[PDB]
């Protein structure tokens, strides 16, 4: 699919930088015709077929196709797409409360954690209902609408690894952040919606304790820990945490994807179900 090739600067004014990554930068922007504000993610294109720099057309088009499908309070909304020779530019809904990652850097109670988790679960329920696996769930990829309220609302972002799972699994060598990836990703096995539920388990552990369950001193150690399900609930962190909360995590951090809680299971779990 081709995108709008008019100069984005003719329709938007950019401002504050909102984020930055390997082949992308995100800038706050304002549409001239409406005065409405957005986030513009500029994604560098591949300059040749066999280069490893920039993002392939295939990966870019997959991400745009998924973003065009989704409309839910807990997932980011895509407004427009532009492109030129160097970049594809996603004009995205503006979310101004920063990353959950940065909010966490400033441990929650179980209520505060479930407040966040319920919204993450609802957003993932929407995605999995459409057979969309996100494949990169982590606190950095959850944004807050406003971080100065008692119960911040959240939106899932960063669908750069997301895939439609129309055959129950995909076999693609998809691979996200070592701390959060499921064993099947570490082992290069076929992947499905189940991998997101493992990631939710890691996120939950972090929300409750401020600690990462599998994190080693090197990437290879972290990956080895993940594959071996090498984690435990340290008493220093979890002594005041309910056994039901631990049960929720335990049923997600399960190596066999078929035995892992599904998104529907997670919403019906006694720790979550009201
Ligand atoms: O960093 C941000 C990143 C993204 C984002 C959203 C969806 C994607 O598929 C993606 O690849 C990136 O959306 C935002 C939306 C915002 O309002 C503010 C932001 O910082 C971001």
């Amino acid at each position: 699919t081709v995108f709008r090739q008019e100069n984005v600067d003719d329709y938007y004014d950019t401002g504050e930088e909102l984020g930055s990554g390997q082949f992308a930068v995100v800038k706050k922007c304002r549409e001239k015709s409406t005065g409405l504000q957005y986030a513009a993610k500029f994604i560098k294109k591949r300059r040749t077929k066999s280069s490893r720099r920039g993002v392939s057309r295939e990966d870019i088009e997959r991400e745009v196709s998924i973003l065009k499908e989704i409309q839910h309070p807990n997932v980011i909304t895509l407004h427009e797409v532009y492109e030129n020779k160097t970049d594809v530019i996603l004009i995205l809904e503006l979310v101004a409360g920063g990353e959950l990652f940065d909010f966490l850097a400033e441990s929650l109670t179980e209520e505060e954690a479930t407040e966040f988790l319920k919204q993450i679960l609802n957003g993932v329920y929407y995605l999995h209902s459409l057979q969309i696996a996100h494949f990169d769930l982590k606190p950095e990829n959850i944004m807050l609408l406003d971080r100065n309220v008692p119960k911040p609302r959240i939106k899932i972002i960063d669908f750069g690894l997301a895939h439609k799972i129309d055959f129950g699994n995909e076999f693609k060598n998809i691979f996200g952040t070592p701390e959060f990836v499921a064993p099947e990703i570490v082992n290069y096995e076929p992947l499905g919606l189940e991998a997101d539920m493992w990631s939710i388990g890691v996120i939950t552990y972090i929300l409750l304790s401020g600690a990462s369950p599998f994190l080693g001193d090197t990437k290879q150690e972290t990956l080895a820990n993940v594959s071996a399900v090498n984690y435990e609930f340290e008493d220093e962190y979890f002594s005041n945490t309910s056994a039901l909360a631990k049960d929720f995590i335990r049923r997600l951090l399960v190596k066999d994807p078929k035995k892992r809680m599904t998104i529907q299971d997670s919403l019906q779990h006694p720790w979550i179900k009201p």
